[PDB]
DNA sequence: TTTTTTTTTTTTTTTTTTTTTTTTTTTTTTTTTTTTTTTTTTTTTTTTTTT
């Protein structure tokens, strides 16, 4: 089988497609996620001149990209709101 | 030739200045936080247009 993404833009919106279909940004996004494919990660593309940029950066960006691809950026609201919550 | 007198050089002493070194104090750029504003993007209704 054969899959054919798209994405056009109008105005300032832009609008996506599936199998020439319009959908919805949050499906299209989780038909990647299956796929295997963080785009809010940034993990696996390298503009002109990132590379030495990739190793130079303060650690807290790269902890940061390392806690995104794990899934466990998600439960920061519930963290901090349980800290709250106890220290009071 | 020898004796007497003058002048230049060398070297030591001293005094003033300069340099050094640390220490303590001070005041400043640097670094982080928070806010917060802007701007871009987004949405949804309204408006316009088409069959």
């Amino acid at each position: 089988e054969d899959r054919t993404f798209a994405r056009v833009i109008v105005g300032g919106s832009s609008e996506y497609k599936i199998n020439n279909k319009v959908v919805q940004l949050h499906e299209y996004s989780e038909e990647l996620e299956k796929l295997g494919i963080l785009i809010k990660a940034r993990n696996f593309l390298v503009f002109q001149g990132a590379v030495e940029s990739i190793a130079m950066k303060n650690p807290k960006e790269r902890t940061a990209l390392f806690e995104e691809i794990s899934r466990s950026g998600e439960l920061a609201q519930e963290y901090d709101k349980r800290k709250k919550e106890m220290v009071k």
